[PDB]
C-alpha cells in the first residue's frame, strides 16, 4: 500500500484545465488526487466534480458581485468592496496567488477595492481579469495587484485593466503608479502601456508636450513619464521647460500600434464618483 | 538519446509518497529519476531504494534524538539542541524547506532548539511535526519555524505544537509570539489558536478578564490579545481597565469547540526547567 | 472539449531535457504543451521543434558572443558587456531564472558584465555556466549572480567560476565578495571554496599567514577570511597580529583535496586589464 499525498497540480475552471505557477494556501485536504474545481462565477473551490455540479445548479448571478461602473460593447468593469464581499474576494485572492510569487494574506480583504473585468458575448459575462487597489494608500499606489487569468493572457486584456486604473486616478484628480516591487511580467506590461500612451499623445494631441501637460492628461507620475521618455529618446528642453517631442520613430511606432486594431477604454463610459 | 535531468517531484517516507510544494537544496545529483527516499526515523535521504533498505536494517533508536520532556497517552515531545545533533537537525530542515517558501540556511542548526512531536501507537513513535526556537531571540520570538508533515496535516497536530510552545513560555515567565512574517497557513493557525484560547478562558475561568490576567495565564502578548479580542468583538472597559467579556456568541463558539472532542496539552506533564 | 493551459515543465537543450526548479517569465503563449526548445548556442527559445530546427541551420558562431579573455586546455571564459549583447544576455537571464528563487528583471542587462565559461572538446565549445557582475557595485560585490547549468552541476565547474571571479578582483587590486543574500547552494559552494583556498595556502605557501597577507593573495575580504578561519579552528595571535596556522587536520584536508585531482584556474592565462 502506497498512500499518495499530492500537491495541487491543476485547477478545472469551466472548460479550462490550468496548471498553477506557484503554491496557494487553499484550505483543502491533501489527497491522492491533484486537481480541484473552481466555479467560474463564484470562484468557489471543490475537491469533487460531483460537489461542484451540485452547487453549479443553484441559482446565482452570472457576473462578479459588485456595481457595474463601466460597460461598453466589449467589456464591463465591476467595483467590489472587499469588506462587503469577503467570501468572493477571498476566493479571488486564492486563485490569484496561484500565479504570483508573493501576495498579502488572502484572508484579509477589507482594506481593498477590487475592479473586475468581464468580456461579454452571446453566452453572457466571463471574468477575464482584475486589479485590486488599497482604499487608503500611503504611497498613492493606484494598483495593488493586477492579474489576467492565464487562459486569457496575451489577448490585450492586461492593457485594458491598466488603462482603466488610470481613468480612476484621472477622475480622482491624482497622479498614481502601481505598487512596487512589480513582477517582471507586470513591469514589462506597464512599460509597454506607458510607451504606447506617450506615443499616442504625440500623434493625436500635440507634437510637443510638457511634463505637467502629460501628467494632467494621463495621471502618470513624473518619474514614470521621465523613465519612459528617456527610453524612447524623446526628452528635450523647449520654451524654458522639459518636453517630449514627436519624430519619425514615434510616427512609425504609432502606425504599427494602430495597425494592430486593439480595443481601448472609453473615458466617457466611466460612470463613477470618488468616495469623497 | 535524450538525457533527462529531473527535479525532485516526490519523496518516499514510510508508506507515504509526498509531492513537495517548494524546492529544497538536497545535496543530491540530478538524474533521470524524480524521487528520493526519506527514512522516517533518521530523516536521511537516499537516491535508491536499495541504499535506503541497507541503512534501514541498521540498529537505530525509533524516535527523535533528544530528551523526552513531555509524555501523555497521545503524544511525546523531544527537545533537541541543534548543536548536539547537527546531522539529524540538518536533515529535518531540508525536509521542512520542501513545504516553506523561505527558510534560513538549512546547514546552520547550532543557534536553534528543536521541539519534535511524535504520536505513539501499537507500532511505537511516529514523527508528525515540530517547531524550532532561537536559543536567543532579540525579539522574544517563542517559535522560529513550525511544521506539521503534510501526510498528517489537518488532524489537530499544529494546534498542539503551538499550545506546547506557549507552555514553554509560561514556564519561562515570559510572553512570546511567533517570528514574523508568517506564511498564510501559519497565521491562520495562530489566529484560530488565539481565538480558541480566549473563548475557553471566558467560559472556564472568569466571565470578565483583564489584559494582564490573560497575559499571565497564556503568555500571549498584548498585541496578539488585542488583535484577537477586536476580531471577536469582546473588548471593553470595566473597573478602570480593558477587559474581554463573555457573551452568547462566545458561549456558542465554546460549545462547538468542545463538540469537536480535540486533544490538548496537559501543563502538568511538562517536566522541564528553563536554562538559567 | 477540455482546453489545457500548461506551465513550462521542461526545456529541451541539445540532448538534455531539463525540469525547471522555479518559474521564469518567458514571453511565450501558454498552450496544451509543456516544453520549449532552448538553442544551446544562441539561447533562443522556441515553441516548436520545427521552428527550432529552421533557426539551427542558420550560420552562427559556436561560442558565447564576447571576448575570450582566458583559454586553457580545459575551459575558456568569455567577457560580455550586457549593453552590447542585449538579446543574448536577456536569453541567458531567462534561462538562469528557472533555477533561482529570485532574480532582477531579466530584461535590463545594461548594468552587467557576464563571464561565461565553456568546456571545449572534440566537438567544440559547450556553455556550462556563468557569473554576472555589476559594472559599478556600491558594496564592492565581485559576483552578482552565479550559475552552473543543471546538466553540468556537481562536476567542479562552480568552483572554477568562483576562482575566476577572484582572479578578476586580484587583477583589479581590490578585495571582493559575492552579493548577499546568497541561495543555500551558493553559500555552501563559497564556504567550500574559501575553505579549500586557506588550506592550500597553508600547505603551499607558508605555515603561518596574516590576514593582510591572505587578503593580498586571494582578494577575499577580512570578514570571509575570519568566518572561514573560525570554522576551521585555525585563528591565532602570533608576532603581534592575527594569523591562520597549519596543523595535522589541515594537512589531512589538503591531501584529500589533492587526491580528488580537480582542475583549477591558471592566473597566468588571464589576459585582461581592468577598465580604467
Ligand atoms: C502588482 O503589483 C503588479 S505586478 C504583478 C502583476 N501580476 C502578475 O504578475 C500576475 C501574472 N501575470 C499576469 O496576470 C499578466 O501577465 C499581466 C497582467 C502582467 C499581463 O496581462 P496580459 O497578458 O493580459 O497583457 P496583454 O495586454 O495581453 O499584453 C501582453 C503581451 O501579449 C501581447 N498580445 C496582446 N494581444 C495580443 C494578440 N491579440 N495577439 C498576440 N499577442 C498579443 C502583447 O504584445 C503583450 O506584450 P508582448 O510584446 O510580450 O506581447
Ligand atoms: C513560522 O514562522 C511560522 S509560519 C510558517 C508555518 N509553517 C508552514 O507554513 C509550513 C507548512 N504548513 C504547515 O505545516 C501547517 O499548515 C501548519 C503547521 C501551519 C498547520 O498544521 P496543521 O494542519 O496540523 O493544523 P491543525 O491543527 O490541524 O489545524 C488545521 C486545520 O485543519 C482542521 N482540522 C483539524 N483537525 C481536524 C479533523 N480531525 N478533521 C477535520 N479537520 C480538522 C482545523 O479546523 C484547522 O483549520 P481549518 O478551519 O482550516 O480546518
Ligand atoms: C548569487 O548571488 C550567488 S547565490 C546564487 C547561486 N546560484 C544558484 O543558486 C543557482 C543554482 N545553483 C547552481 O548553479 C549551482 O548549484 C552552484 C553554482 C551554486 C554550484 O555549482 P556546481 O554544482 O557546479 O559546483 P561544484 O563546483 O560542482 O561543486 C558542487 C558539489 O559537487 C561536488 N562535486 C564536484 N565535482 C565532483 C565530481 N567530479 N564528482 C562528484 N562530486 C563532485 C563537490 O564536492 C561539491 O560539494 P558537495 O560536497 O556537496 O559535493
Amino acid at each position: 500500500e502506497v498512500a499518495r499525498v499530492r500537491n495541487l497540480n491543476r485547477i478545472i475552471m469551466g472548460k479550462y484545465e490550468i496548471e498553477p505557477w506557484y503554491f496557494s494556501p487553499y484550505p483543502i485536504e491533501l489527497t491522492d488526487e491533484d486537481f480541484i474545481y473552481i466555479d467560474d462565477f463564484t470562484l468557489q473551490y471543490f475537491g469533487s466534480k460531483k460537489q461542484y455540479e451540485r452547487y453549479r445548479k443553484k441559482c446565482t448571478l452570472r457576473h462578479p458581485p459588485g456595481n457595474e461602473i463601466y460597460r461598453d460593447d466589449y467589456v464591463s468593469f465591476f467595483e467590489i468592496d472587499g469588506r462587503k464581499q469577503r467570501t468572493w474576494c477571498r476566493n479571488l485572492c486564492l486563485l490569484s496567488k496561484l500565479f504570483l510569487d508573493h501576495k498579502t494574506l488572502y484572508y484579509d480583504v477589507d482594506p481593498f477595492l477590487f475592479y473586475c473585468m468581464t468580456r461579454r458575448d452571446e453566452l453572457g459575462h466571463h471574468l477575464v481579469g482584475y486589479f485590486s487597489k488599497e482604499k487608503e494608500s500611503a504611497d498613492g499606489y493606484n494598483v495593488a495587484c493586477i492579474l489576467t487569468l492565464p487562459q486569457y493572457q496575451r489577448m490585450g486584456y492586461g492593457k485594458l485593466l491598466i488603462e482603466f486604473s488610470y481613468e480612476l486616478s484621472k477622475k480622482e484628480n491624482k497622479v498614481g503608479s502601481p505598487e512596487k516591487p512589480l513582477s517582471d511580467l507586470g513591469l514589462l506590461s506597464y512599460r509597454a502601456y506607458w510607451s504606447d500612451t506617450l506615443i499616442t499623445l504625440l500623434v493625436e494631441h500635440q507634437k510637443e508636450i510638457t511634463i505637467d501637460e502629460i501628467s494632467s492628461m494621463t495621471s502618470m507620475t513624473t518619474t514614470d513619464i521621465l523613465h519612459t521618455a528617456k527610453t524612447l529618446n524623446i526628452l528635450r528642453y523647449y520654451k524654458g521647460q522639459h518636453i517630449i517631442f514627436l519624430n519619425e520613430d514615434i510616427l512609425d511606432r504609432y502606425n504599427r500600434l494602430k495597425a494592430k486594431k486593439r480595443r481601448t477604454i472609453d473615458p466617457n463610459r466611466l460612470i463613477w464618483k470618488p468616495p469623497v
